[PDB]
């Protein structure tokens, strides 16, 4: 069973979906710890009501990214973590950390990368006026632009949509592909080749 750590910053709907899929009969992974850089967020309650230990590592208490990421890394090693899932984690990881976890850290983004990178993808989409958006799960890479893509699901944008409605429709897709992507990676079906490009059995 592959040990997983889910990093969060807020609500935790994606965390929840991963908990459910990991609690499924044939899952190849189990969530052994949940880390939040913000205290008092709902995702923390979801991990707790699930019997999953948590830690709040507040980035505001550190001097730089390196220091903050080192604290996080101490916990992951402490839990013999294999795979790291960034689920709503709103922090940019330091290069050495991303380097360390290359091929073992997945992130979920609410757009069809390379479109609408950064925060507020939904708002960007609606400002732009696309009729198709979606979500993407990928490996975290040195630069947030070369992250190897694992799975994506296109989601339609309705003409009436507000950030709330679109956002909700996109999360439904996210809960589908993050669990599947985790499974894909946890089971070894998907890996990062030596050339750094995605690889399937
Ligand atoms: N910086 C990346 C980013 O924008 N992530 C997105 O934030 C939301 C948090 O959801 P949740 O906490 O309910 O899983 C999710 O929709 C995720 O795709």
């Amino acid at each position: 069973r592959i040990l997983v750590a889910v990093l969060i910053s807020g609500t935790g709907s994606n965390l929840q979906a991963l908990i459910d899929s990991t609690r499924e009969p044939n899952s190849s992974a189990q969530i052994d710890i949940v880390i939040s850089n913000k205290a008092a967020v709902a995702g923390l309650d979801k991990a707790e009501r699930a019997g999953i230990p948590t830690r709040v590592i507040n980035h505001k208490l550190y001097k730089n990214r390196v220091e903050f990421d080192s604290a996080i890394d101490l916990v992951l090693e402490e839990f013999s973590i294999d795979i790291v899932c960034l689920a709503g984690f709103m922090r940019i990881l330091s290069g050495p950390f991303v380097q360390k976890w290359n091929g073992k850290m997945l992130n979920i983004h609410p757009s069809l990368l390379p479109s609408f990178k950064g925060s507020n993808a939904h708002e960007q989409a609606l400002e732009t006026g696309v009729t198709v958006t979606g979500c993407t799960v990928h490996f975290v890479a040195e630069d947030v632009d070369a992250g190897q893509i694992i799975l994506q699901e296109a989601v339609p944008v309705k003409r009436g949509d507000t950030v709330a409605t679109l956002s909700e429709r996109v999360k439904l897709a996210e809960h589908k592909i993050f669990p599947a992507a985790l499974q894909l990676v946890a089971s070894g079906t998907v890996q990062l080749g030596e050339n750094g490009k995605i690889c399937w059995v």
